[PDB]
């Protein structure tokens, strides 16, 4: 069995749906983050330097030597590897975009901000617009547990679930409206081994 | 056969790339163009009505009557599909990660313009140290012509070459200080189906 | 001694205040703009050399022989040396206030484009939001036409580069903006303005 | 009928500077912050219902019943109005064009965070750069201290304002920067502002 480290801030970030999906399926590995106690940049720095980085960025997830960058791409590969990614080649497609539609939301948010003055039309216009889309994604099956894609646990549910479970440590608890996404993300929240691993958070 | 239409407006955007792999297997589709004439923006409102897209947004690609959005996910499932994502399971995930990469970067792009007076700042900074991370992954492999991962086209050379494409439409051939890439983007823009999709473009 | 030099790129972007400024005034300046002739970046790339400039960016405004640099700084500098800019501290306030607001609808449209896939959003929501403030600004002046008191001043411009910028790009409501509507027109017919204007 | 109350959110953003310029000045005022109690965004929501905002955005000043809004406009009210705006026109654009930078930079910096990837870019590429002109419009000024002519001005707050800023979230180097480093515990020290920083 090959050593698995995760390399990443102090933070959730990017980082945090693999830490996620390695709780999820339980399996085990280091959770080294830069600057839990220095300075987090010198610490990057020199592990760009240690570490033979395609891209000169983190997340890094480095099973063995192999290293592997990019954490759209590691939860892909996470998720073939351990079967959370649908029993389709459409299921499959379905749970890509609706991640693709996670990551943009996602992104959306990482990018509102006080200074900015659009922490309302965040809040007002972009979010609900996109809890929309998802919870009208959810009545497409309607198909009993919340699943986004086919009746299994994929990442889709887990990314969607870290999204809003993110959003809600900056704003908040904005999902009365939404009353399928709100069930999905508490299912999915009080699942044994993710339960665990929030409140150990 | 089921009838393929790709949606979308009348530029590259996010729908190239698709456009491309089309071009590069050679197989037929309508390319639907928004306000090729007429006002894209009323045409693209009564498609979403017309159209269950899942996030109110194009591309979208329609084989049959399935309907598929997200431009990834679309690149995606046309390459596993059309074999064009490599050979194995490490290398499909290099295909990813590079891909990842590239629409960090495009996305850099698309966000540089003259009104933000940081044209020079992506052309002298942004660009080149991305240009030097995809060269040195050509040097990778370096194990004859250009491939990003394996011995094989995959749709992260596609990826790549319709970046720097697009980016040369903006702004200046600015390739010379990497050969391998320079070498790349050619060998791939002179592919027989790819170069009879470009000048007839 | 002026003379009066005006270096940017071959485009509106942020110099067209500048330009819509020197018409109205009937001001003769050199309009340079960068690219007239080949790669406008190797132009601007020697300009950084020969020019000093503080921030090294563009447009910079040269009378005679001192550099001024920054577009709203240049246009609130303009706007004091001609009067175009309120005749009381509390109206000053307000133009100022108003060109405020202007930069910031003015950058997220400069942040809108198909790639980002946000040119909905931006059409649904950010314009005619910021089409409603500008709406309630005008009632809130017209008694019995213009942002600031009685006369016109750089708001007023702004104002109306900012809505004809975005007519270039989308088509635009403003038939819910009455005001708002009769003030851009009202702008593009002074004569000085309706000149430049058509010879763009 | 001062009086004089500021509303923002609890935290800097795009008040500090207001509030910096206020304690150089010794002016006092009610610092009212959304969020002291429970949902800023309750109380925001309802101040947009109670007093008339023109662009629906914060800061806004109250002095006695004028509302005044859009930061920048208000220092540039309260800069000219106490004085620390420069001593001649030219001057005065300079400040002028000195914030306008600061405020670009600065609005850089608070688009730079974990999510995006570009910390690093901005900590190796966008602040030295920027800190490389604050120190040669110093070097262009220093006779024989402050950026415009021989007093304060709001210039040098703006750039203490955001340095500051910028402190509070990385390391940041001023070390290659030996004016603007002196430039900036100058004006640290300055008992009005030391008192302010030693209370927040
Ligand atoms: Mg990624
Ligand atoms: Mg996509
Ligand atoms: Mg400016
Ligand atoms: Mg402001």
């Amino acid at each position: 069995g090959d050593n698995i480290v995760l390399y990443y801030f102090d933070a959730r970030g990017k980082a945090e749906l693999i830490r996620l999906i390695f709780a999820y399926l339980g399996i085990e590995y280091t959770d080294k983050r830069f600057g839990v106690n220095g300075d987090a940049f010198v610490e990057f720095k020199n592990f760009k330097k240690e570490k033979d980085t395609p891209f000169e960025q983190v997340p890094i997830l480095q099973i063995g030597d192999l290293i592997l960058a990019q954490s759209q791409a590691i939860v892909r590969y996470l998720s073939k590897k351990y079967n959370i990614c649908g029993e389709s080649e459409l299921n499959e497609f379905y749970a890509d975009m609706i991640f693709c539609g996670v990551q943009d939301i996602h992104y959306k948010f990482n990018n509102t901000n006080l200074f900015k003055a659009n922490e309302t039309t965040f809040l007002n216009e972009d979010l609900p617009k996109w809890s929309g889309y998802f919870e009208k994604l959810l009545k497409k099956n309607h198909t009993d547990k919340y699943y986004f894609v086919g009746n299994n646990l994929t990442y889709a549910d887990l990314a969607v679930f870290n999204l809003y479970d993110d959003i809600e440590t900056k704003y908040p608890s904005s999902l009365k409206n939404f009353p399928l996404l709100k069930a999905h993300n508490e299912f999915i929240s009080n699942l044994p081994n993710i339960k665990n691993y929030i409140t150990n958070r």
